[PDB]
């Protein structure tokens, strides 16, 4: 029946190979635009139209979530997120003071050469010490100054890798919304929009501007089911049944 | 776990030959857009898609800072910044009164010809006087009147050269931001985006508008690592090790 | 004399064949754009310009109204508006309650099959009745319910007929607007702009959005008169003569 | 000296054939943008710019008045305004009460066939009468009803004719503004911008929107003077001389 | 003086025998190309030229109109267009309902045999009836079907005849174009190009593509007059006398 | 199975005498066109075909590289590249200042007569200086004059000598490509196109246009093998085996 739709959708994903339900979201957008190509044959006394050549059926999706989850990026490359992997990352220590003996001591555990910066913005590159106490050239600084340190440390966590060859696999998608009855002010039906075969398209961008709540974005491209030649299916299930 | 991204990312840099940690920044943006191209083949009764051709994988970057430092410019051209170099720059002295003997004495150390400017539009270019006192020309001016001088001096500082032959080198990059847990309002994970091989691009602008703040912007371009064929690495590690 | 033009203009029309003064208007716009294609010859030592070629003059018109008239669309096609023609139009009735005997009674004079709609969106296309009442299947509805019917009714009125082989005819146009004298706050002259031979262009879009007032739009194009070679004429007439 | 210029210009024109000072103005804009073509010959081992060659020089103009003056538009079309010429224009008469014998009388001097209008939108055209009394058919209207009439008259006034073959001629132009002294808050020098050979361009538009003051715009394009090869001249003259 | 030619030419033809000014066109091109050949003789010690021989002089001529006139074609074969002559042409009738008596009544006036076409694509050839009623076999058509009827008719009009023997006649041709003054942007003279004796060459190709506006093209070939040996005359006459 | 071919090939060569695998490729094109002629005999009552004569079969190759190797050109003329040989080449030294005695020095090592050049475009050649300086008459240049000189030097490098008599020897060639499976988008087979005998042909164009990356091209010609008369071979080896 006639109904009014207000809210966004809950999306569900699924890999057709191993069957991992890759999501259960709380979104901010959705779309399933369509397209067709049309050209017109012409001829005869008066350039009249005689036939129309309809020559495609393309569908594209798009979703825009309100949180960040790594699986979103996993989808757009097909890799697998490894767990508990050793990695090397940078780390920065500030506010070091130079003692009266022309020495400074760190408070971390480097793994590469440490670089010092002084209040003017010079640089002094020294190898990693075994005891952790380091010497400063007398031209670089003197007693009772302030220096900063930057170096590498080893951490553990989850890891992903974007390569130059690996490409996507094929997926299932589904939306879901709720539609109201414009007379008695209650929810009547539950819209569904299924997609039986999709293929992620690699065009993603993460602008990390200051003071903005990041919103990932993912685009797909629907294909035709081999078994039944269906590109989309729409359902309206009524809560009265 | 689901997480909320709110803040920009701290940037780090590395030159791959000598290992200069060229930067530690307090920035305003970070982006790593992707791109791919497709062709699609067609044929048969029913001009249908038979096999898709993928032909690229490009990644770019962008960083935009809040403070100006000369290393930013140094990176984009490779030329190193020599220190303690004597240079020639122009200087200006205002409010120069003419005495009753048609003579005006500078208060500087001219190195090129000194040019004075009368109160309407005139110009007059005397040679550098050894004494430093100058004879005011005949009808260029009179007594009890103002002028202003412009000439060159010799100052000491840092220097960078923009040539037309020396082009960019190859660097490594790393961003770091934090993502909040949406339930307990705390900090959960630490995000990292390494780029194991980049090539800084020459496309930049230093506009110095009045009353605005110049924010440098530098655009890179990421290529494939030779060892493992990686363009980018994304890492998430929890603050509960 | 210098004058200030404020108001829009009254627009008239006239068909060259019979002399139908197709309108007296109360409009919002009038326009008589021009256009000439200009190139530039060049020659001699130093690629100097020595002359400017000018050839291909055009004039476009545009008018825009704040009411709706049907002669408006009549001009753009070249048809004629038949008067007092019987036609077929749909009509709808609501609030039809079903008596206890599973029957309902329309109140109109259907000409085609009548379709019934319940409060869930089902359908029933019963054939036209001869007496006035209809019987309802028990499954579709029950006693003390509501139904709505849609059927076709015959009404009498005017009728245009847009045809795909016919095209517009040739017309005459004229605007009239006033201009004041910038010293005395008075009206001085009656400006006219005549167009002796013009061919309407078929391009019109009647968007009918909610709560807006539709403003039509005709566009013409002026062709050269075969007798005296005049595309446009401008006249000024002083009110003191 | 350094000055601040803040206002528009007085624009003068002058035709080169007869010598007519076609305008003085009180305008709103004035411009003379310029353009040049550059090519950068390259050659030799290594791609090196050897020489930059200039190949063209274009000077445009623009003026925008705040009052309608017929000679403006007369300039761009060549024609010479004709004075005291008889013409034909439309006129309208409202609110005519039908008499008891189905007859109406006008108050003017028709020179074309008269067209009547009903309160509902009919039409009835009848040949001009000699006594000004026209008989209206019974179906069109009855006694004590209101009709409206339209017809042509003969008026005397000025006249132009935009022909499709005759294009413009060549003029001289000159601007004039006032430049201030940024210390004493006084007027110092008068700016002038002269053009010795100009060819008006036919590209103009007269929109007559309701409640908008008409702003004529007349574009020009300048060409090199044969005597001394000057497209433009700029003169500054103090008011102390 | 030096002048600028911008425009095509009004072409005027005239038959030398009966003196009919056969055309005043509004064309799109005119041309009067030439051609000459040389041989050169050589001899003596060292192959050097000794004498140049010149033995040909041809002047072609081309015109290209925008409208279509039948006299254009009449020129190229020398016939005289006959007026009001009876001819035979084919005509077509779409949609003829078959009655219960398996007969059809045409709405025209055949003159030769009638051929029907059913939907499926067969044909059926009957002879001409007197009362206009034709019987249709029960294999070609059926009850309540729509057929297509084609036949010959008789109309009257103007007639030509492209004979394989009769060939062209002789004409006189004159052009006209207006030349401008390259300093004051006015008209200075009228260029004329008379041709006193010309012989048509038969090469016309009337392509009638879909939605194009054919420009007739006919080519000529000038020949030397017997009286004075003047293949072409070029005239310039100033507009000051 | 049906496959899709998408890339160029890695070309290989081998000389049949001394077994120098003279090359491997990162190429941009390969091709092995074929061509035969026919004669056809005719006779008898009615000109009909009777017997067709086949007497030819040829294959021609082409390869287009991206880099430059000198054996690539050594093939085309059949020479062997001598190593570690002395040659003679020209060289240039710009910016030579003239001293207070019209003497000129040189920071080089000439072997032929040095030809000095002046800014005006003069010249001066003289026997080689045996001390390290030259004297320039006042007529050529006077003093404080910047001069440019040119002279030959000796260098050691690899040398190739085109000769009028030495011609080709007989090579052997092999290609390689990869083929994909349209259903699973994995790799399936490796196509090889051998040629057991070939003779390089002399047609090569080396245009070094400014800013156009060079890509050479060698064209071969395949002759039939004496032993078993195979002018070429095509091979396909899957990767499941």
């Amino acid at each position: 029946m006639k109904t009014v739709i207000q809210d966004t959708a809950d999306v569900y994903f699924k890999r057709k190979s191993d069957g991992k339900l890759v999501f259960t979201a709380e979104a901010q957008t959705a779309s399933f635009s369509q397209a067709i190509s049309e050209e017109k044959l012409r001829g005869g006394i008066g350039n009249k139209p005689l036939y129309i050549l309809k020559s495609e059926k393309e569908i594209n999706l798009t979703v825009k979530n309100a949180f960040f989850d790594l699986e979103w990026l996993a989808m757009t490359q097909g890799e697998t997120i490894q767990e508990e992997t050793k990695v090397k990352v940078f780390d920065r220590e500030h506010g070091l003071i130079v003692d009266d003996t022309n020495k400074v001591t760190l408070k971390g555990k480097p793994v590469s050469d440490v670089t010092f910066y002084n209040k003017k913005g010079l640089t002094y590159k020294i190898a990693v010490s075994t005891d952790g106490t380091y010497t400063i050239p007398t031209a670089f600084a003197a007693a009772k100054d302030k220096l900063t340190a930057v170096y590498q440390i080893e951490k553990v966590g989850r890891r992903l890798a974007i390569k130059a060859s690996k490409f996507s696999e094929r997926y299932e998608v589904e939306y879901r919304t709720i539609a109201y009855n414009p007379d008695t002010e209650e929810v009547y039906s539950d819209i569904y929009i299924q997609f039986p075969n999709v293929s992620p398209s690699g065009e993603f961008e993460m602008s990390l501007e200051n003071g903005n709540a990041l919103a990932p974005e993912i685009k797909f491209e629907a294909l035709a089911d081999t078994d039944t030649d269906e590109m989309a299916v729409v359902i309206e299930a009524s809560r009265d049944e």
